[PDB]
């Protein structure tokens, strides 16, 4: 039978996919990740599929790997599915041709997401699914959560009966992450629809040595074409099969579908053709406008491939005179996007009435497609009739955009209550909204919808919840813009974001703040808000959620209080039932540790209900004094681009505001100054031993060491306390540790590792520190950084260099950023960074925040993110460029040495040439050439003068996480390191795919809990270091900051100076590991990681072998027996102990045994006397030679594959035997 | 000057590609292998391109690696090329979106070959080039050994001046391996057709720590769409 | 019923032997990432690599399996880097069965390895 | 399963055109490279001999365990194990937690003690 | 009375240049695609040509 539930598109389709598949080969990619993870969870819980079995699910190394596995499973006779999107779908394309080419019933469920071009987007659009429209897969689109469920079922059933693989897709986030109350079928109902005859035929034709066949032959021109057309019959029948299953499923659900469905006026004159979630919004607008008499309609595309023109026309009103086809993609240079071209083709082949056809583009990267935009589209059809337009953006560059009137009337059905909640990261707002949706949906007949907007910031980010409740189906697939209820859970937002925008008149505005008194409110509430509340007669409520939570014992935790506010004031339910239901549920959930935790929550509810009174305000708010504008100084770019985006106005930036190639300038994060740390450090100079370890360790570059001369401290604020500098080389300098309180994330690592027993750093509330430190950091920032005093690569001296990566969006206490920041302090001014997609690319470059910056001379890391799978090859390419361009420069230089260039110029050239690959010398002489050739514009000296940005030796680095290095990019990494070229690979090992949600990677350790290893990973951690060391010519090393900063610096210097490939693997802590005492213990955890023997440190240096010494050196000591407490101090290990104590004990013992063995193997490596030795190069010499020249026998075959321009000469093809056999035969045949 | 020679489509194309590129990341795949092998032998023989330099050619682990290297070389300011077909071109698709997306003057010379479906085939058809039509690469076809030479040259010249990568393609075997007596141009002649200012501009906007920028950001719904339409003036 | 279903699954009665055949170009280069992951999975599969020390079919191009000094396409003056040690790399797992064979040297060791690997 | 190099490598290589053609075209480099190959295999065999002589090797666990069930790595974690990102968003995510913006457990507790009030 | 339009620049597809090569006398036009996209309403070149005639409106 049926069953109601409130869930998202992902779960709705995974529900069906699990039931219908026996095997799933998967790989994580947002926003489809949820499906694979649920399937895994259900298989582990014991959920049965229609065959009464738990799903066999395996995580591959990439989507390409998953696609080949899917093909193998299907070829081998097992119903198979996979979940993917965007970049991942692209990697599956080659196997798609094979899966459809071999008529296999596979089903791919795709959360349609944008492809990375000028930029990467995890958001929704059809660029990915259209990229695969030629693979031969049938394509069924679902446009709503309820449809994702239905279409997923049709796809599987039709795939099984048709023998044509299906791609079931729905919009990324807009449908995959939207919550709706829907109806799902029982697995037994799905099972009943399966064509048993077809299933048996599938089984019988599959690969099997009992009745084998050959698949995947290589064919010549004589038969290939015929073989390709032999599947025709199958594709002619899929449409009818899809129709029949839509009907068979409908008889069970009551929901009918056609390949193309029509809604709107039967006599519509203007019709839109669309696909995906846009269809719901368009329909909602049609109901509204048609009720006013407008003759408009919409054709919803269900089956996109095969494209059946007959079914399309069956849905087209004869009265349509103008048709607009909406494509949610962009194919540069094409005469029109996919859907548009298909529709145009239908009309030309029909050969009759040709209504006006227009093409429109919308929703790229989940761009809003709101009711007003639909109005634009319909108005365009009766108005200008612009063709190839875009809607949702202002294209002031090519003028392709339709103007959009946002005063358009709200079109949600009568009786819909709309809500918006503004929350702060981890304050539980989203969780309570999802709970509120469940509660309301399970206890009323109301339809409920939820959608959530998050922040690119991983910590202290702002969240915005959009909820809708109604007596009628909610087709609003766009954000709420005219809310009945608006709640701001963070009082900090009040002054910075337009929180009451579009709120209805008489709407309810609930605010969390301690401004209970009218004077306090008048003191904080901006004029604009007061005027808005006033002029709209808003039901304004204020509630000190933090005081109530504290008092009832919930310790400032506000979720329950704000939750109560919603259930009481939103008005979707009567008070009695609400408070009732809310309470019943508190007992449901919680109900754990005694009735005490239940009491506090229940009490908090009653206290909330009571204290929840309408804040009364003076009519004088009608015109509160429009405040001035105490806006600090920044730059034009931050003023005109990033600030607008950070304040959520990016949607208003026209196309003219962006660089055609998507680039961004460095350093835009310098001005964010978010100030979201709860507690920040306070320097206690009386205990400071002036070590610079606190600055070295900061994950956000929030600590600024200061070394000034007396003169530089004259205009210094009174509180700018500075110690006289310790150290011989610092005699006479004044030292200060300046805390950047607004950029601090308040993790506590600095304070945690500050050497002195009597700490020089103590955590304190941000407010107790900002007034003094803000003007202090400001002043210190203008003090020249003393980079020339101490060695750049010394612990202390490194912190006297300019950090070139600051204030990133990484989590508070992130274990990756400290390493990167230091790397820039050592090479920043001359590095190229090819960054693999992952956390490091996300905190590294989530527009509009750019943490990497330039130094005082304008030099900084040239940073780029290509893809997730190609970081190494990307960096190798940059290295090829430098080789080619610098070789060109060298050639010009030698050339100019043989000319009448001046003695000085020649000295410089000769100097540069000799020190070409030396950072010190190439810069020394390049800087002379810059001076010496200044102005030179002609001839040879002119070309050399124009290549100055190539004078100093560059440092190419490849940054990537473990998922990249051990999995998807391993092949690339391996090849690049094997090239022997001069590149540097820095792997930030978090032992999981962090960014995407903690999925297991081959870097995940034995027994660690992570997605797809939820019972603890049952294979040991892949030994990347030892695998790379077998080459002998690659510098390999491991590091752990918390264990030894010096060893880290030593490794950086040795790896970078190695004239060949270098691989550095760093232990990076991460919130996914669940450090028990907080991330502020990362350094200490890194310390233990090494002491326990879990993460041994070593260095493999090939040049030592070149000089007779052992290249391998251990840098840490044998395991000290602390591994158990090390593991148990991380939830990724502790959860297993609490859930499966028996296996967890076993797995922790296995880990201790693994590390013990590994260390002993490393000890012998370091003791060995036998080692691979070799020189840096030697050889080359102009010239080439073919492997076949002068061979005694044919060296190439008779194939089209080996044919070359010069091939074809006669030769002995080995059909007459050996040279000796032929000789002996010759003597024997003397005659 | 012009020179009368008797060769096939691969060679006629390779003749030009070598002259116009500084860097090449290759991977072998019939029927385009001949091109990369020729480029490699010529570089090893010391042949000079239009900059008087021998080509910097490296063999990657696959075409995906070759395409990522090509993207990196172009991003770092080196005129770059590659040769491929069929299954190999499919592997380059992810990077193709990035190369065109970042308006890079890359040039792929493709010997159009069938895609493996019910069977593999090393022979010619446009299945592969059509699979890459939405990548944003301009696509210029040559229908004869003589046009392969001419379009190859046009593709390079146009990619440099337009900042839109080009895919120069011709029929696998039917053109790539057909031998014809044709005319080819001297490298000097090709060099004189190059837009020197566009080229200087390509190098000045390339990745360099001396004057850095960030490329390949991650963008939200607020600006992605605008950012994708920003390249219209180029197309 | 049940016996009918079981009767219909007879082509699954006998334990099967899953083999993956490929050359050095596949195993050392393009398919290395996948080969590596599949071996790390710990599942019962058998990989048999026919190492010709070049991409043979396509015309003798070098691969990471090509040895130092061997001439091949893209190694026209002799390859200047040594052969990649795929065997020792995979042995680092500890749970993968790895072996090398050479028929001309020992047909018996070849047969012994087949039996042990399978 | 085989023995130490018997010294026939030079003849081995020179009997194959892939090596000999180099000898005829770039005699000097070829000489170097064949000696390099001889050194490479000498070392490798020596490394394999130690591998065969070692007493250091790790246990072999085929399979076994699974323990019908699974758990999320964030379950019962003291601090948030996921970020505010749409990438980490999941159906069951959204519950309040300590986002590490207030410092260590120890640092937090001490600030409590120090601000007793 | 027959003709042939040779496609040089397939992308970007410029309809103006396509029509600059089309004879006004052409009553029937066959578009040949050297590919197969199973289930598509037509192959790539054909689809592009159709769009050209549809947008022209003549
Ligand atoms: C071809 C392909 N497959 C999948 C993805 C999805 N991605 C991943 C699985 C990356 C996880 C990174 O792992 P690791 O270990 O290298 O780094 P770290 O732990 O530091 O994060 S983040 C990323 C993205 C942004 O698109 C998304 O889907 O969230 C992708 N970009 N490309
Ligand atoms: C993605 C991709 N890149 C390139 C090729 C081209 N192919 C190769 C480079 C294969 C050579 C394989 O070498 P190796 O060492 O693994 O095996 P062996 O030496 O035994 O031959 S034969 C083949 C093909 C048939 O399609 C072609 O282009 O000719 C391909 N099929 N797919
Ligand atoms: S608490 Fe963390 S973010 Fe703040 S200064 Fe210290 S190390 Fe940096
Ligand atoms: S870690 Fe502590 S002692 Fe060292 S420089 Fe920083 S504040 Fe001073
Ligand atoms: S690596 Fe972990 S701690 Fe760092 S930004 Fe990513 S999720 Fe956060
Ligand atoms: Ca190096
Ligand atoms: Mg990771
Ligand atoms: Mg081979």
């Amino acid at each position: 039978g049926k069953k109601m539930m409130t869930t998202d598109g992902n779960t709705a389709t995974a529900h069906v996919a699990y039931a219908m598949s026996e095997v799933a080969a998967i790989y994580p990619i947002t926003p489809s990740s949820t499906m694979g993870e649920e399937a895994d969870d259900w298989a582990a819980q014991g959920r049965k599929n229609i065959f009464g079995q738990t799903l066999t699910i395996r995580e591959m190394q990439s989507e390409a790997g998953a696609a080949g596995a899917v093909h193998g499973a299907l070829a081998a006779g097992a119903l198979t599915t996979t979940f993917t999107a965007s970049q991942g779908l692209l990697l599956m394309i080659p196997n798609m041709y094979k899966i459809s080419g071999e008529l296999l019933p596979g089903v791919f469920h795709v959360t349609a997401r944008a492809i990375a071009a000028h930029a990467l987007s995890i958001f929704g659009d059809h660029q990915d699914i259209y990229a695969a429209r030629q693979t031969g897969f049938a394509m069924l689109a679902s446009s709503s959560v309820q449809e994702a469920h239905d279409m997923a079922l049709v796809a599987h059933l039709a795939a099984i009966e048709s023998n044509v693989p299906f791609m079931h897709f729905f919009d990324g986030f807009r449908t995959s992450h939207e919550i709706q109350k829907i109806e799902v079928l029982d697995y037994a109902d799905m099972a009943s629809l399966v064509n048993q005859k077809a299933l048996a035929e599938f089984r019988a034709k599959s690969m099997n040595p009992e009745h084998p066949h050959v698949r995947g032959t290589a064919q010549n021109p004589d038969i290939y074409f015929q073989g390709r057309e032999a599947a025709n019959p199958y594709y002619l029948k899929v449409p009818g099969i899809v129709a029949e299953y839509m009907q068979k499923v409908a008889s069970l659900t009551g929901r009918s579908y056609k390949l193309f469905d029509y809604v709107g006026a039967p006599d519509a004159e203007r019709v839109i053709v669309s696909m995906g979630s846009s269809c719901e919004t368009i329909e909602e607008v049609i109901n509204h406008l048609a009720a006013k008499g407008e003759k408009i309609g919409l054709i919803k595309v269900r089956l996109y491939r095969p494209f059946v023109s007959e079914a399309f026309f069956a849905a087209l009103p004869a009265s349509a005179k103008v048709i607009t086809v909406l494509d949610r993609t962009k194919e540069p240079g094409a005469p029109g996007d996919p859907l548009y071209l298909d529709v145009c083709s239908a009309f030309v082949e029909r050969g009759e009435a040709m209504p006006k056809i227009l093409a429109g583009r919308y929703g790229l990267g989940s761009k809003e497609f709101s009711p007003a935009m639909v109005k634009s589209v319909y108005d365009n059809m009766s108005g200008a009739k612009k063709n190839h337009f875009t809607v949702g953006i202002e294209d002031d560059v090519t003028g392709t955009s339709l103007p959009v009137d946002n005063a358009f009337a709200d079109t949600t059905p009568k009786g819909t209550i709309q809500c918006q909640f503004w929350g702060l990261g981890a304050d539980g707002t989203v969780g309570a909204n999802k709970q509120a949706i469940k509660i309301i949906g399970d206890n009323t007949d109301l339809f409920a919808q939820g959608y959530f907007s998050y922040d690119s910031k991983k910590s202290g980010g702002i969240t915005i919840s959009h909820l809708r409740f109604g007596e009628k189906p909610i087709q609003s697939t766009y954000l709420v813009n005219r809310a009945d209820y608006v709640a701001c859970h963070n009082p900090a937002y009040v002054g910075i974001y337009d929180i009451l925008e579009g709120i209805k008149d008489g709407g309810t505005f609930v605010l969390n703040s301690p401004w209970s008194s009218l004077e306090d409110m008048d003191k904080h509430l901006p004029s604009g808000i007061k005027r808005t509340i006033a002029n709209k007669k808003l039901k304004f409520y204020n509630i000190d959620a933090v005081k109530i939570a504290t008092d009832v014992g919930l310790g400032g935790r506000i979720n329950m209080i704000m939750q109560t506010a919603f259930f009481k004031l939103a008005g979707v339910l009567p008070f009695e039932k609400a408070v009732d239901l809310l309470k019943k549920s508190i007992h449901k959930a919680y109900g754990k540790k005694g009735e005490k935790i239940v009491k506090m929550n229940t009490d908090a509810v009653d206290q909330a209900v009571t204290s929840l009174q309408e804040f009364k305000y003076p009519d004088s708010w009608k015109d509160a004094p429009a405040e001035t504008k105490a806006e600090p100084m920044t730059n034009e770019f931050f003023k005109n681009v990033v600030k607008p985006i950070l304040t959520q106005q990016g949607d208003k930036l026209p196309v003219s505001a962006f660089e055609a190639d998507g680039r961004f300038p460095l350093g835009t994060s310098q001005f964010e100054k978010r100030g979201v740390a709860i507690n920040v450090p306070q320097w206690v100079p009386e205990n400071c031993i002036q070590c610079n370890q606190c600055a070295f360790v900061c994950p956000h570059s929030a600590i600024l060491p200061v070394l000034a001369k007396e003169e530089e401290l004259v205009g210094a604020p009174a509180n700018f306390t500075a110690l006289e500098a310790k150290g011989k080389e610092l005699k006479g300098y004044k030292f200060r540790i300046q805390i950047n309180t607004l950029d601090c994330m308040g993790c506590g690592n600095c304070a945690d590792i500050c050497p002195p027993k009597e700490k020089a750093l103590v955590m304190q509330p941000l407010d107790t520190q900002r007034d003094a430190q803000v003007p202090n950091l400001e002043y210190a920032a203008r003090i020249p950084v003393k980079s020339e005093v101490l060695p750049r690569d010394s612990l202390k001296g490194s912190q006297f260099q300019e950090p070139l990566m600051e204030f990133s969006g990484a989590c508070s206490g992130c274990g990756e950023t400290p390493y990167v920041r230091v790397i820039t302090q050592l090479f920043g001014e001359r590095m190229f960074i090819a960054n693999a997609t992952g956390c490091s690319s996300i905190w590294g470059a989530s527009a509009p925040s750019m943490p990497y910056k330039t130094n005082r001379l304008g030099q900084g890391p040239a940073w780029g993110n290509s893809l997730f799978e190609d970081a190494a090859e990307y960096g190798f390419g940059m290295n090829m460029s430098m080789f080619a361009r610098r070789t060109h420069l060298a050639d010009l230089a030698a050339k100019a040495l043989e000319s009448d260039a001046s003695g000085d110029v020649k000295e410089a050239l000769q100097g540069w040439l000799a020190g070409k690959n030396d950072p010190i010398k190439s810069k020394e002489y390049g800087d002379k050439l810059k001076k010496l050739l200044a102005g030179q514009k002609d001839g040879l000296l002119g070309q050399i003068a124009a290549m100055s940005d190539l004078y100093t030796k560059k440092s190419v680095w490849i940054f990537g996480g473990d998922g990249w290095a051990y999995d998807i990019g391993y092949g690339g990494l391996d090849h690049v390191l094997a090239s022997g070229e001069d590149v540097n690979v820095f792997v930030m090992d978090t032992e999981v795919y962090s960014n995407t949600g903690g999925q297991s990677s081959k870097a995940t350790p034995t027994g660690a809990v992570a997605k797809f290893a939820a019972a603890g990973k049952r294979t040991g951690k892949k030994d990347l270091a030892r695998m790379v060391m077998t080459y002998g010519y690659v510098y390999v090393a491991t590091v752990s900051m918390g264990y030894s900063k010096q060893q880290f610096l030593k490794v950086l210097k040795e790896a970078e100076s190695f004239p060949g490939p270098s691989l550095v693997i760093a232990y990076a802590t991460c919130i996914n590991q669940g450090l028990r005492k907080g991330m502020g213990k990362s350094q200490d955890v890194m310390n233990t990681a090494v002491k326990s023997g879990y993460w041994p440190l070593f260095r493999y240096d090939p040049r030592l072998a070149a000089q007779g010494k052992n290249p391998f050196q251990l840098d840490s000591k044998a395991p000290d027996g602390s591994v158990e407490e090390f593991l148990m101090a991380q939830n990724r290990f502790a959860v297993l102990d609490r859930s499966f104590p028996e296996d967890a004990k076993r797995l922790r013992a296995q880990v201790a045994h693994e590390l013990d063995v590994r260390f002993k193997e490393l000890e012998h490596m370091a003791a060995t006397n036998i080692f691979e030795s070799f020189a840096p190069a030697g050889g080359k010499a102009d010239g080439s030679v073919d492997f076949g020249e002068g061979a005694e026998f044919c060296t190439r075959d008779d194939t089209p594959m080996m044919a070359r321009p010069d091939s074809g000469e006669a030769c002995d093809q080995n059909r007459a035997g050996t040279s000796e056999q032929q000789g002996d035969l010759s003597k024997r045949t003397k005659k």
